[PDB]
């Protein structure tokens, strides 16, 4: 359970698929990376607290190709989906606004 890792770029669209109509929150991450880093048990702590959502994790050269089609310039960056459509995104490790607009959404 938890945080689910996305192997590959074909492996992305199941898992947005997979979510059903629920709000997926995708985790981009990559390697050597202290902000990256010091989110990371937020937010699997997040996961632990909604299991009405979906959690994923995409590392940028893993999946370079969901990378750019979702334009990430910078890590951590989590974009936020619904029926397979991005509907929100936030930078950084402020963990903070990002259980907020995590409930924002689940609104």
């Amino acid at each position: 359970v938890g945080v689910k890792p996305v192997g590959s770029d074909p492996d992305f669209q199941p898992e947005l698929s997979g979510a059903g109509s629920r709000l997926a929150v995708v985790k981009f991450t990559m390697r050597g990376c202290g902000p990256c880093l010091r989110i990371a048990p937020a937010f699997s702590s997040m996961s632990n607290k909604y299991p009405q959502a979906v959690f994923l994790e995409v590392d940028v050269h893993q999946c370079q190709g969901t990378a750019a089609t979702n334009n990430i310039s910078a890590t951590p960056t989590f974009q936020f989906f619904r029926n397979k459509v991005r509907i929100d995104q936030y930078q950084g490790a402020d963990a903070v606004g990002l259980e907020e607009k995590i409930k924002q959404h689940l609104e």
